[PDB]
């Protein structure tokens, strides 16, 4: 069944990683990341919550959060596309074990949520006295039917089997006959959405039109009940909403759900809200980093332009939603400006998230430290380590898509991939060292048949930092690019971010690439206060920071040349093998006669996901390069 949008995905079982980057962090979600998230379910009391389900009482104290039970489904979720990539009989069997005890506390009607089941008489305290009265303030009752589809949805991808999809199936009848606009249900909508992008899927795999009518029934009433609160993006209804506000996790899963509504049904009205909402987020609210989220406080967006980095909160499940939204934005409009902003994210704020090991995470990600800050196993809210589980193998899924003669090469890295193009099969293998050099070789290893392969630019090796103005390139730097098809230069132009070639392609047929990666200092716009002085260091799609290991003086007072220049050393056994960059650059300190004084120092710089590795410690990304930005102790 059709999703609606314009233009394919080429889904993740369809191309096998062959490069060291991501192949690395593969290999770490499925042997580390996986087991330790089902280990801690085990640990911290998610499964009793299901075993207590099966035998109500009211001694129980119900406690943790009402949207605890998400992270089995996010883990199945997880578990469930590795094992399409990577087949694994006691996996497998492991999740049938755990979906016993999942489907033990279901009640007759479909009811599954153990924050009430457990002890119906004393509920969790957010959950309320009945069903569904808490729903738009913090009950997560369809917060939690949304993971749940999305973990079955998978499951049953995976496996064939209906174990965990019969479930999901039931709790969405039990919503969807309770909830609507009919005279014996009751108008809610999610306090925290994703129901309505999960719904749109469980319509795909069903064929059951009453789940793509009840996610377009959440959309229409956000914004019309009686809890209209900026927190849930329900202060207006949702096509009327043009900026970006509130708990930035909901707003992104809530942006993405009114893109799959909208492709599905043709329906150009939330597109027309999403594309002012992401012009807002992109030019005034992203950080440096592709994080998302300003504010401990509401883990929210801020006021535009407002940037702060030390109290940045970035939440890692907000940098993987803001994937699934430009992801989204792609595949309606064609535009690489959207695989951008998406290439920012994933390869700094979504995985600095996660250590390079696979076993600990960020909850938030911030721009800077003055130390006791490191990543964690898990947390008693586990949100981002659930999230990671489920995000990471699913990767492969964004590097390519397809429309009709049209197919497009989205992200760069080794990779053989199989593309259905206008019903032939073509072969097609990429060999690069990116994100660490710009030299991509992309070979038609089998098929034959015309075509036009479009290649992203990306916006750094054409000036742009981002589409939009809040940042820019303050160096004089003029970064090139060159491609050649069989040895034939192609000076095409650049459409919607894309190199387009047209032509006959065959076994054999060679394009090569080039982009010039050199190391950038970047500007924000001066209406951001935080980044008054300072800039950021940059290299291909990396973004960089000074952290304490590296430099034998406090970080934090640097003081950047006024024409920076960097020196670029390759580190293969540093930090799982990587670039460095350094430069030459002034500590500042107070001596003992109460003057100031200036040391010439080596500043070496690492990619801002691999801080955190080693210790708890200093670490910037937007460097002081003047003298009022500076901090001397």
């Amino acid at each position: 069944i059709n999703h609606g949008y314009p233009i394919d995905p080429v889904p993740f079982t369809s191309v096998k990683v062959t490069d060291n980057f991501w192949g690395q962090r593969l290999q770490a979600s499925r042997e580390v990341t996986i087991p330790l998230a089902f280990s801690k379910c085990e640990e911290t009391g998610r499964y009793e919550n299901f075993v207590k389900a099966a035998h109500p009482s009211d001694t129980y104290k119900v406690e943790g959060f009402s949207f605890d039970d998400t992270d089995v489904y996010k883990t199945i979720e997880g578990a469930s596309y590795s094992l399409q990539t990577y087949p694994d009989k006691k996996l497998q069997k492991y999740i049938d074990s755990v979906l016993v005890i999942v489907a033990g506390a279901q009640e007759p009607d479909g009811y599954l949520y153990t924050a009430r089941t457990m002890n119906p008489k004393h509920p969790h305290n957010w959950a309320g006295k009945e069903r569904w009265v808490a729903v738009e303030n913090l009950s997560h009752e369809f917060y939690n039917l949304g993971h749940m589809i999305e973990g079955a949805v998978a499951h049953y991808q995976a496996t064939g089997k209906r174990n965990f999809l019969d479930i999901a199936i039931k709790y969405a009848d039990c919503v969807c006959r309770e909830i609507g606009n009919g005279p014996q249900q009751k108008k809610y909508v999610p306090g925290h959405q994703i129901a309505e992008m999960a719904l749109v899927k469980l319509y795909m795999a069903t064929g059951d039109k009453k789940y793509l009518d009840q996610a377009k029934f959440f959309l229409d009433t956000r914004g019309y009940t009686s809890r209209k609160d900026t927190y849930s993006q329900a202060h207006k209804p949702v096509v009327e909403q043009d900026e970006a506000v509130g708990h930035a996790v909901r707003a992104v899963y809530m942006y993405s759900g009114m893109a799959d509504v909208a492709a599905i049904t043709g329906d150009s009205s939330y597109i027309k809200a999403i594309d002012k909402i992401w012009d807002n987020i992109v030019s005034k609210k992203i950080y440096i980093t592709g994080g998302i989220g300003a504010h401990h406080a509401g883990e929210a967006f801020g006021n535009n332009y407002e940037l702060p980095n030390l109290s940045a909160y970035c939440e890692t499940c907000a940098a993987i939603g803001n994937v699934y939204m430009n992801y989204r934005l792609f595949l309606l409009h064609g535009d690489a400006k959207y695989f951008d902003v998406l290439e920012r994210t994933l390869y700094n704020g979504l995985i600095s998230g996660v250590s390079l090991d696979g076993g600990s995470f960020f909850y938030p990600n911030p721009l800077s430290s003055n130390g006791k800050y490191s990543r964690k196993p898990w947390f008693g809210c586990a949100c981002c380590p659930s999230n990671v589980s489920r995000f990471i193998p699913s990767l492969p899924g964004y590097v390519y898509a397809v429309k009709n003669d049209q197919v497009y090469v989205n992200l760069y890295l080794s990779n053989k991939a199989e593309l259905k193009v206008d019903k032939k099969k073509i072969l097609l293998e990429q060999e690069t060292g990116y994100p660490w050099n710009g030299d991509i070789r992309l070979k038609i290893t089998q098929g034959n048949q015309d075509f036009t392969m479009k290649l992203r630019i990306p916006g750094w090796v054409r000036g742009n930092v981002l589409p939009g103005d809040l940042y820019s390139y303050a160096d004089n730097q003029k970064p090139a690019y060159q491609v050649s098809v069989n040895g034939q230069t192609v000076e095409s132009d650049v459409n919607d971010g894309y190199l387009s070639i047209a032509r006959k392609w065959k076994k054999g047929d060679v394009v090569e690439v080039h982009f010039d990666m050199i190391p950038r200092i970047v500007k924000a716009n001066p209406k951001v206060e935080a980044d008054h002085g300072r800039v950021a260091v940059e290299r291909g799609p990396i973004v960089y920071c000074a952290e304490w290991p590296d430099n034998r003086f406090n970080v934090h007072s640097i003081l950047l040349n006024q024409h920076p220049q960097f020196k670029v050393t390759d580190k293969p056994e540093l930090l799982y093998g990587i670039r460095q960059i350094t430069t030459d650059a002034q500590a500042l300190s107070y001596d003992k006669a109460g003057k100031l004084v200036t040391k010439d120092v080596e500043l070496t710089l690492i990619p801002y996901y691999a801080w955190a590795h080693r210790g708890e410690g200093d670490m910037e990304v937007w460097l002081p390069i003047d003298v009022s930005a500076t901090s001397a102790q």
